[PDB]
């Protein structure tokens, strides 16, 4: 049972559109479903789709495969689970975004990891995410034979979504309801959702604005010496004390935000403190799996060679 296998290996449930889209791709190319969109869109299905693909099967147990790292790009936060890849020149990729390991994805996000850390919303299911990508591709293609192929995939995609009841919109009602719960955008822009009660307990803002925090981070990276770097780091050390205060007052979202911003900034100079902030924040929020993902990822934060099944 590949479905049980994929959810066991990632320790995450997958939504029904994940499995329906596999079937859709099997229909497009029965022999190599994960590559059904490679020629027309330049996209390949990977990650949990590798499991559906049976790519993991040839290896003999114990393989040592770690799904926490599998197709995890450099700026993928633990919430983001890659399912589609494009060109490695930009490291374009799409992933399911989950606010909690115990909840189904709230949308499909996209990022170009060689460009920046920003995660853009691209529909709430993979049919929508591919439809929206295809629509953009339609504006760039200059060969009527290739346009014909894209129109055919578009027609099949739209009909499948209609029968299954999936919205093709970039932002759905459900996504707008989730974004109401966002307490801060973070550096990746995709939003952080943590519980906030009636008395406002659960989150507090960082004592620096995002722009000033980036200024501080840049000073750490640009520092000419260890002593210079220590002085530049001082505001971040102070913010970690403020996070300790917040944790004592149950405002666990603050440490998640600081840790996420530091991770998003991308410098290895922040891996130690990110490894203090983020596992603790996720564990306090009872999002235990995400603490394990960030521990694994910070220890092996690869720019290239993230395919555990290469």
């Amino acid at each position: 049972d590949l479905r049980k296998e994929v959810e066991n290996l990632y320790k995450l449930s997958l939504p029904e559109d994940f499995y329906h889209f596999w079937k859709f791709c099997e229909e497009l190319d029965p022999e190599k479903p994960a590559d059904a969109l490679a020629t027309s869109l330049g996209l390949r299905l990977v990650g949990p789709y590798d499991i559906l693909a049976g790519k993991h099967k040839m290896k003999k147990k114990p393989t040592g495969l770690n799904c926490n790292l599998h197709w995890r790009f450099y700026y993928d936060p633990p919430e983001f689970q890659t399912i589609i890849i494009g060109d490695n020149k930009t490291q374009y990729h799409m992933g399911y975004f989950r606010d909690s390991p115990d909840e189904l994805p709230v949308y499909v996000g996209t990022n170009e990891a060689k460009k920046n850390c920003i995660i853009i919303q691209n529909g709430d299911n993979v049919f929508a995410a591919i439809k929206l990508f295809l629509m953009k591709k339609l504006k760039e293609v200059t060969d009527r034979k290739k346009i014909s192929i894209l129109k055919n995939i578009d027609e099949k995609l739209t009909e499948a979504a209609r029968k299954l009841g999936y919205s093709l919109e970039q932002r759905t009602v459900k996504m707008r309801q989730r974004d109401k719960k966002v307490v801060t955008k973070t550096f990746h822009g995709a939003g952080l959702v943590v519980p906030v009660d009636k008395n406002d307990v659960g989150y507090r803002e960082l004592p620096e604005t995002d722009a000033d925090l980036k200024r501080i981070c840049k000073a750490v990276v640009d520092a000419a010496s260890d002593e210079e770097r220590l002085k530049a780091f001082a505001p971040i050390q102070e913010m970690m004390t403020f996070v300790q205060f917040a944790n004592d007052e149950c405002d666990y979202g603050m440490g998640l935000e600081l840790g996420m911003d530091l991770f998003c900034y991308g410098s290895h100079y922040f891996h130690k403190v990110a490894g203090q902030l983020l596992p603790l924040a996720y564990n306090l929020l009872k999002r235990d799996l995400f603490a394990k993902i960030i521990e694994d990822h910070l220890a092996s934060r690869s720019e290239e060679n993230i395919d555990q099944l290469a």
